[PDB]
């Protein structure tokens, strides 16, 4: 019976004497293993499988039998497991293997349960819930509507809070708000188990998501609510609607920008071109891309007290028409007006349409790739940036690797190793003339876990932009002299527990300064708080 | 919590009103399905996977979440699921994916636990256990020693008692007696969890298996003990040691022969060549092959009261030297002397070495393939049998299909549809000149489940050869006039519950006649007993 409880089961780690005492002698094969030995064994069982999706299926089975062993395996092989346990494998599992999520602790909402949301939460019988991940399966990148099968996205994200910040796996809740699906295959699929209708309109959407926030705030009062993988028609509006009234954030919007800003300011430090001397092409002019630019400006203003207006003038925003300027004779979308050039004539605007001529005119020191239109950063463009700086900063952030603006390999080759590169995705190192270069991956894992752990300990009334900026700065400052010497823009991913504890500490101190913190038991000075935060984290080791 | 109990979990079959009452509204996606709908959905999830081993892995996951749904899926698609849930996929799962068995209810014995066997059984906390499958992983066919990974063979076989005869899945126990392994890969594999030593010698082997039988007889007194997949050096000796003192049998030896005999007597009925007019080449002279011949003789003697001596003279036994005769000038192994020809000269014996000349001399009406040396039944041999009978009986029983003596397709083609064929393995039908022929598969599933259900109800003191013969005859008699008209040698496999109930009834009546039955509550007349046996079977339907 202890064997059948995944939270306390140790499998072959139960000693002979423990097996005799627990009456489980003969329920296990005779070999006794340490946790490290069980991890090496699982890692081999995983690499037996060739397909990401079968590796995932194997790890799901470990998770349902031995939760400690699962999280211990992830933490020993984090960089390699991350693309299997979340993006992009988790989406493929949701889309075509949703049965992998059936036995997990999801909470399912829909219009049929209108007015019962709070009873459904009370009935789940969870104690002091710390983190709730919710999706409607609409997808941030707008591809492959998963409807009800979105529950797997919430399950995978909840697992990254546990692995990344030692949120107790008993105190995380994955939610699907099923407001229907526009997935035509699913609408006609006899085996789709969700609401078989097109996505509700906005008024009914917000009636249900309002009830969910109010029910969660009453029944899970200690929880952080994190919006995952909501489509662009809703994700920005959801934060505007809830950010002040509930303890909530959106990792896709706020996490991404905090991690990219941290990495970019370290690229500036390495580049020899100080923040006010940077000329930054922002290739892509969506709301997300502009939010990342603004996050960069906000962090450089916090860390260096340059006037934010002067930081904004380092940005050269490029949409599908070309360089965004006040003189090019169109009515600009609201988000584009802030970053619009005021220093460019109508006549020059007309000659600044293709990325190549924009780069030749602007003479940038940085290329930020947020475009999602393939390999726009060509050899010619990259060799033009080498004319403006000894250390071109090149960030191909468009997902997946096929949408990327340039490969890190070409960035390094074309610059003879001078390029400073951050990627959305992991890449193998590149060796040029005996010298090795590897891009810095700005993974969202750097920030959301520590925001979750900080907000779980501090119990703030809400999560204002100040806490995200603090988490951005905290992450920047964790890149050591030694990391920076080796060209790293972030502390190492494998150190995620120490990263999360430090992000959490800084978030807590910021909540304490703003007096929005509801937990008065916490220390109020950084050294003592950091020790207290570390002690509070759940660890994937056998404890009893 | 009801959802997390695989025995009572109904998943999406819980109605809306049931979900509200059980407080699980919002723990499931909103679609409500019947069991039949859940089965169709699972069957599609299974056929999504291309590889037998991934289909198995999928079915294992269903089994660990919803036991009723698992057994309902097997019974709806039995013929197609059988090669996935047992031979040959179960062996490949044991050999390379033993982690699939970790979460199942195995009991593990080894020399380290000597003298504790009964405490290990008492600690398992099972109530009125009916069926125990035990293996040591040595393998009947002597290939791929699995050691401790043999537990998966016991697990799969236990599952066939539940599916086949409605043994309650709570009342079956899979056992591995780990007496070491001769698998060199495993002896050197850091991840082998069993006893890391060569197989114990016979004296220590029997010390441990003795303690197991005595402990099982005391702690699981109502159980049938069935030996599965033991190597030829032990399997015959084990039955000789235990058959009278304990309630036990070996499916590989006794099950096989009872099913082959049933099918062969139906082939005789269809062939127009009555039992005393049959001339049977037994291609293969191992103990198993001779036991099958003797099972045939024993059944024809029971059903027809021909003198058994006259039935024995229909057999022409062929070993690696050639036709087994009293005059060929070697000292015959004991098992070969009974079937030795007394009517063949030393001079003819010398000219009867190759199967071709043996067939030309003997002029057989039947070829029994138990040889395990590939496709020995050639076009020439098959067309020679067409000279001796209008309906050649051709049974290629050697496993797997590559060791088989002939394909059913060639048997039918070469005889223009006249051949009466039984196979070890399923084959697709063959169409010749617009007429369709399909071989009869003599699956062991026809007999062991009903022997298990009969011995579970009757609680006989032991399982004498009389009960196996009765089960053989019972199975023969279940092939209806209609089945026989269509060329079927066995009732249909999909009817396995009715088959098992009828086999069980006949086994019980035989135990009652021999006064070895310990359960006095049972009816003693066939019609009333059969109704009572049917009522007692566990059914894979939702009941509460
Ligand atoms: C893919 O799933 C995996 C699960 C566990 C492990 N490793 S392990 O070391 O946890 C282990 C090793 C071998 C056997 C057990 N057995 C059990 O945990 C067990 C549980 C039960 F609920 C009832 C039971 F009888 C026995 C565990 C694994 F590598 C894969
Ligand atoms: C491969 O495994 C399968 C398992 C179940 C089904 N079908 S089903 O109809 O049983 C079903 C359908 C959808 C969801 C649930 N959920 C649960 O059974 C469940 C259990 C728990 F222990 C806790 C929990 F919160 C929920 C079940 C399946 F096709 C595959």
């Amino acid at each position: 019976a202890i064997l059948t409880d995944r939270y306390i089961n140790r499998g072959t780690a139960f000693t002979m004497e423990e097996r005799q005492k627990l009456h489980i002698l003969g329920r296990l094969p005779p070999v006794v293993e340490t946790l490290e030995e069980q991890v090496a064994r699982v890692y081999g069982q995983v690499k037996k499988y060739e397909k990401p999706i079968n590796r995932y299926q194997h790890l799901v089975s470990v998770h349902s039998t031995n939760t400690t062993l699962y999280y211990a395996t992830i933490l020993a092989h984090l960089e390699e497991m991350l693309p299997i346990i979340y993006t992009p494998t988790v989406g493929e599992a949701c889309m075509e293997y949703s049965h992998l999520f059936f036995r997990e602790r999801g909470v399912y909402f829909n219009r049929l349960y209108k007015g019962q949301f709070r009873n459904i939460m009370r009935d789940a019988g969870y104690q002091k819930v710390e983190v709730v991940v919710i999706t409607d399966g609409s997808r941030i990148l707008g591809l492959g509507d998963l409807g009800s099968n979105g529950i797997g996205i919430s399950i995978g994200k909840c697992s990254l809070y546990v692995a990344g910040a030692g949120i107790d796996p008993r105190l995380i809740v994955p939610v699907i708000l099923d407001v229907g699906t526009n997935n035509e295959r699913y609408l006609q699929d006899k085996d789709y188990l969700g609401m078989r209708e097109k996505r509700l309109g906005d008024e009914e959407f917000y009636e249900l998501l309002d009830e969910f926030m109010e029910a969660a705030s009453a029944e899970w009062p200690n929880a952080v609510i994190q919006f995952e993988d909501f489509s662009n028609n809703h994700c920005f509006d959801i934060m505007e609607r809830y950010q002040k009234k509930y303890r909530c954030f959106n990792d896709d919007i706020q996490g991404t920008g905090a991690v990219i800003a941290a990495g970019f300011l370290n690229a500036i430090k390495l580049s020899g071109v100080s923040p006010l001397q940077q000329r930054i092409v922002v290739f892509g002019a969506g709301s997300a891309a502009v939010g990342v630019a603004n996050n960069i400006a906000a962090l450089a203003a916090r860390m260096y007290k340059f006037p934010v207006q002067d930081l904004v003038k380092t940005f050269y925003l490029v949409d599908t028409k070309g360089l965004v300027t006040t003189t090019r004779g169109d009515q600009l979308a609201a988000h584009k007006k802030l970053l619009a050039r005021t220093d460019v004539s109508a006549e020059d605007s007309a000659k600044l349409r293709t990325l190549e001529e924009i780069v030749r005119f602007v003479k940038p020191t940085t290329l930020l790739g947020l475009g999602g239109v393939g390999p726009a950063f060509t050899e010619e463009i990259v060799k033009m940036v080498m004319q403006n700086t000894e250390r071109p900063i090149i960030f191909p952030l468009s997902n997946p690797t096929s949408k990327a603006e340039v490969t890190p390999e070409n960035a390094y080759k074309w610059t003879n190793g001078a390029a400073i590169v951050a990627s959305g995705s992991p890449f193998p190192p590149t060796t040029i003339g005996g010298k090795t270069f590897k891009p810095s991956q700005g993974n969202n894992l750097y920030v959301f876990p520590g925001v979750g752990l900080g907000c779980a300990l501090a119990q703030p009334t809400h999560i204002p932009e100040e806490l995200l900026l603090t988490a951005s700065e905290s992450l920047n400052l964790l890149t050591t002299e030694g990391d920076l010497r080796e060209g790293r823009l972030y502390p190492p991913l494998e150190d995620i527990h120490n990263i999360s504890a430090n992000v959490a500490t800084d978030v807590i101190l910021e909540a304490q300064r703003m007096k929005i913190d509801n937990n008065k038991k916490l220390p109020r000075t950084r050294d003592e708080l950091l020790a207290f935060v570390k002690k509070a984290m759940w660890k994937p080791v056998y404890s009893g």
